[PDB]
């Protein structure tokens, strides 16, 4: 059965006007600011901006990967595409 969202889970995340697009559910780093209630700080492979979102917004990766990973032609999707593919976890 799935569990809570937790920090380094990849993800498609959708906003407004966007496609479903490849990020992770970030960390909060030491004194940095804290998303709202109920919503998580998501980093977007490519673009690497930061949103607080909710899991009504957050596909898990694997399963839709299929439908959502493919390339798109918005500036850093496929940038975000490889990053979500060969090093999700890394420093950006």
């Amino acid at each position: 059965m799935p569990h809570a969202f937790k920090p380094g889970d990849l993800v498609f995340a959708k906003m407004k006007g966007y496609p479903h697009w490849p990020a992770r559910i970030d960390d909060i780093a030491d004194g940095a600011v804290k998303p709202p209630p109920n919503k998580y700080p998501i980093f977007f492979f490519g673009t690497h901006e930061t949103a607080f979102l909710g899991p009504k917004d957050l596909f898990p990766y694997d399963k839709c990967k299929d439908k959502y990973g493919k390339p798109n032609k918005r500036k850093g999707f496929n940038e975000g595409l490889w990053e979500i593919q060969n090093n999700p976890h890394a420093s950006y």
